[PDB]
């Protein structure tokens, strides 16, 4: 029917949110696929063909044959392979028999990456290129991206001040910054693909130094709650690099 569809959409965060042009342009395209309990829907490593939204049924998610996740009706999956052109990041096994609505790679790139996952698209180069972020899987980079805001600082602007409360952690997209400490002047300098602002957040301390743009500098910024959950791999390197130690 066309009522099951208009309900699919009204209840999906990605879709209820598109303009009726994208919205029309997506109910037209959804193909439905039934699947028996015990069928693999997508295999880890495979090329990404489709995006799925679960009408009825339940799935289990396996990363290297561990099992990591679980979803029911309303939930969607298969979006990372298509937005990024990477292999499948997880195997998705059917846990009870299911009816899935499928968007082909082409329409996904047409409507949904354009608009639902805009952020993931924009930060993808930063996140793939930052050294401290190398251990992150595409699923991780995606969750991290959703949480980032962008700020541009100009020459001579203060980004953070020694002694302040910290709230954000910072990833330099391009630019140049000086780190300074009263009594000591400039003690370090950062640039594209450096990060700063973890010491306050890792240790619950005030900011331990002032950071000042010396060129036009674009950062992505991540709040404390996100720093606590979205950097899982990278977090051990941040504690290991932490200048509050020798
Ligand atoms: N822990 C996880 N790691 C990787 N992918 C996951 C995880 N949990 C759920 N997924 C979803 O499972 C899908 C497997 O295929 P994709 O990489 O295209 O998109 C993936 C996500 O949409
Ligand atoms: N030698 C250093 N001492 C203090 N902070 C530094 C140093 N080098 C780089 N920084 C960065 O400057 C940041 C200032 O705020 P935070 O203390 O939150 O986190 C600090 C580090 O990320």
């Amino acid at each position: 029917q066309l009522q099951r569809l208009e309900k699919s959409i009204r209840n999906n965060f990605l879709f209820n949110k598109l303009d009726s042009d994208s919205k029309r342009l997506v109910i037209n395209c959804l193909e439905e696929k039934s699947v028996p309990k015990g069928a693999t829907i997508i295999k880890q490593g495979d090329q990404g063909d489709y995006f799925y939204v679960v009408e009825k049924g339940t799935v289990d998610f396996y990363v290297n044959d561990n099992k990591v996740n679980s979803s029911g009706p309303g939930s969607s999956f298969g979006e990372l392979a298509l937005m990024y052109n990477s292999p499948r990041a997880a195997t998705v096994v059917a846990t009870s028999d299911c009816l899935l609505w499928a968007l082909d790679r082409l329409t996904f790139r047409k409507i949904l990456l354009g608009s639902s996952f805009k952020k993931r698209l924009m930060y993808d180069d930063l996140l793939k290129s930052m050294p401290v972020l190398k251990s992150l899987t595409t699923y991780d980079r995606a969750k991290l991206a959703d949480a980032l805001d962008t700020k541009i600082y100009q020459p001579g602007e203060t980004i953070i001040r020694e002694g302040d409360q910290g709230e954000n952690f910072y990833l330099i997209e391009y630019g140049a910054v000086d780190v300074s400490k009263k009594g000591q002047g400039v003690i370090n300098k950062l640039k594209d693909h450096d990060y700063f602002g973890e010491v306050a957040l890792l240790n619950d301390l005030p900011r331990q130094a002032t950071v000042t743009a010396t060129k036009r500098t674009k950062v992505a910024t991540l709040g404390k709650s996100g720093f606590q959950r979205l950097l899982g791999p990278a977090v051990d390197v941040l504690k290991l690099n932490d200048p509050t130690r020798h």
